[PDB]
């Protein structure tokens, strides 16, 4: 009997399971594929705010997620860190006025401590953009991995005691005797598991209401307004630190944003979306869109022969019924039921990355009544598995460099960005570059892919590829293949076990 499952291994999941193991609680989180399979490895990777919402009024949203940015930044140094956003000035779209005044409340709704200030830019003959656009202006945002934050959080759970599965689709939950059955089945091997809880998290992200309906057979409190959203990836459009936000003629915003050094992401768009969230793409159009935005601001022309890698979403978005993809909110709402006051189900309907802290820390709340004893508030304080450094550069990499001579810039700046201060576990032993093992390319050695099989879950290629790291983006397709093909042996046999 545990005392609380959660269901679904994306943030909002693993935030919510971190956050119970911490108070106390026994908690199960099952994950159908991977930790951050779906809409949690698809996002623009932006701690934000969300300048865009206030135009809709949306203070609550944008003075929490404002606030928390800095909460999240002290919490995983290793993956979160500031950014400058420059705003390229479009008067036929918003007056100057109203921008000048818009960077004021992003600037005090939150409070922040350490958040630089704010700034006007003038463009020259000579910058990246073209030549019409002359003034533009600059304010502070956050970047942060994705898929890294899911998974410190998973890591998380299991520091404070808590059990993570992966591979295991939850396939029903009902309440029985004041309790709630759980049934689930491994992916791969048909294992088939049922435990009893006292409490039951419905986190799925795009599949929340289809859970309820074929899992439950229970009544949805909210529909779900799934809204496609699309990135593309180009090598890096000018060299310059910033990320810029481009006021499209739409309405909308895109962003271009710097990556990894090497790379450009842009977007984002707003598409209504019917069937499969697992099958969902890019399309055409959204393609033609983003490179529009893109081309009709800067110089340095793109065409689609230059798109590198592209990636799609679907935001599982509270349907509040707005008429506009674009429209609809991006505040979370949890709903939380009991049958004859015990077997609570508290169920997730949105919750950007940003606030999934908060999100977490109030679902626990709802769910407290339930749990005699149990630990109060905590996160806020904490910080994450990776996170116990002290500046990325800055000097951890520096710092790493020091201790383990052996590494190259381009490594040591690899290992503190993606895993932090669980570098020296990933390391071990090791006194060379040989003592590394395998090279798979791209400095991507055995000592790594074992240590993410290890302690981060990995079973899949992709899963250390495209989510534990982005490696997949330098590797060939013979030298993914070889990550397969040494996973398969690693994880078939020598450690999975007959002991
Ligand atoms: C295009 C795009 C850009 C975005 N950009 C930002 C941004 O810049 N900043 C920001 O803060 N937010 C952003 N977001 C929003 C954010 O990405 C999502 O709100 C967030 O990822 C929601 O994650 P989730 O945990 O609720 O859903 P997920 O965890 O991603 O989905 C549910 C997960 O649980 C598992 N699961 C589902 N059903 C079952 C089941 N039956 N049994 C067992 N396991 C199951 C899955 O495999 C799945 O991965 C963006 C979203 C999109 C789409
Ligand atoms: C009647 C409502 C008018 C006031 C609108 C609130 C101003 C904030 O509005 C925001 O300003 C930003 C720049 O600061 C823009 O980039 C965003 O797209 C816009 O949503
Ligand atoms: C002159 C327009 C060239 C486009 C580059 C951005 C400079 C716009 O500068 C001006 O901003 C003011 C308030 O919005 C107003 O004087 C005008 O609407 C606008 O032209
Ligand atoms: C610093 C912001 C003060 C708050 C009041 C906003 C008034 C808008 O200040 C802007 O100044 C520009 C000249 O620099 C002009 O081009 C714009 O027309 C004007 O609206
Ligand atoms: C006195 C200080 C002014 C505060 C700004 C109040 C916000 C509403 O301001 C109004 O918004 C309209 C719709 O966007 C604009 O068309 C109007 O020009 C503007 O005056």
């Amino acid at each position: 009997t545990k005392d609380l499952i959660v269901i679904g291994g994306g943030i909002n999941g693993a935030g919510i399971a971190a956050d119970a193991a911490g108070r106390g609680l026994s908690v199960l989180m099952l994950e159908a594929q991977d930790l951050a399979c779906a809409t949690s490895s698809a996002s623009s990777k932006l701690i934000h705010g969300g300048l865009r919402y206030l135009e809709h009024y949306e203070f609550r949203l944008v003075s929490e997620a404002l606030a928390e940015r800095e909460v999240l930044l002290k919490m995983a140094p290793h993956i979160a860190f500031p950014m400058r956003f420059r705003l390229p000035h479009r008067p036929h779209l918003r007056p100057a006025w109203m921008i000048r005044i818009g960077l004021f409340m992003y600037d005090h709704l939150g409070k922040r401590t350490s958040l630089p200030g704010s700034t006007g830019l003038r463009f020259g003959a000579n910058s990246v953009l073209k030549p019409e656009i002359k003034r533009g202006f600059e304010y502070s945002d956050c970047w942060v991995d994705d898929a890294r934050l899911v998974l410190a959080n998973a890591q998380m759970v299991v520091r404070k005691g808590g059990e993570v599965l992966t591979r295991t689709r939850a396939t029903s939950a009902r309440r029985e005797n004041g309790l709630w059955i759980v049934e689930a089945e491994d992916i791969d091997t048909g294992k088939k598991y049922s435990w009893q809880a006292r409490g039951l998290v419905n986190a799925t992200g795009p599949w929340v209401k289809q859970f309820f309906d074929d899992g439950m057979h229970l009544p949805s409190p909210y529909g779900i307004r799934l809204i496609k959203g699309s990135h593309i990836v180009v090598p890096r459009v000018h060299t310059q630190k910033q990320a810029y936000i481009l006021q499209n003629e739409d309405k909308r915003i895109v962003f271009v944003i710097p990556w990894m050094d090497e790379f450009s992401i842009i977007g984002t768009t707003d598409v209504e979306y019917k069937g499969d969230p697992k099958a969902v793409k890019i399309e055409e159009s959204e393609i033609n869109y983003l490179l529009n935005v893109y081309n009709t601001h800067f110089k340095k022309q793109l065409s689609r022969d230059d798109i590198v890698w592209t990636y799609s979403g679907v935001r599982p978005l509270c349907d509040d019924e707005s008429d506009s993809p674009q429209a609809i909110t991006r505040d979370y709402t949890l709903d939380i039921h009991d049958e004859n006051g015990k077997a609570p189900l508290l169920s997730v309907f949105g919750g950007k990355l940003t606030t999934y802290r908060k999100l977490a820390e109030h679902a626990l709340e709802k769910l407290t009544p339930y749990y005699q004893g149990i630990g109060p508030a905590w996160t806020k304080e904490s910080v994450l598995p990776g996170g116990a450094i002290e500046g990325d550069r800055d000097d951890y990499a520096a710092r790493l460099r020091r201790r383990y001579p052996f590494l190259t810039e381009s490594l040591a700046r690899h290992y503190a960005r993606t895993y932090g201060s669980n570098s020296e576990l990933l390391l071990g032993n090791a006194g060379t570059v040989s003592d590394l093992g395998e090279d798979f390319g791209h400095e991507f050695y055995e000592a790594e892919l074992k240590y993410l099989v290890d302690h981060e879950w990995v079973r899949r290629a992709d899963d250390a590829l495209w989510r534990r790291t982005k490696q997949g983006m330098w590797l060939n397709a013979d030298q993914q293949s070889r990550v397969s093909q040494w996973l398969v042996e690693y994880t078939q046999q020598r450690l999975s076990l007959a002991s």
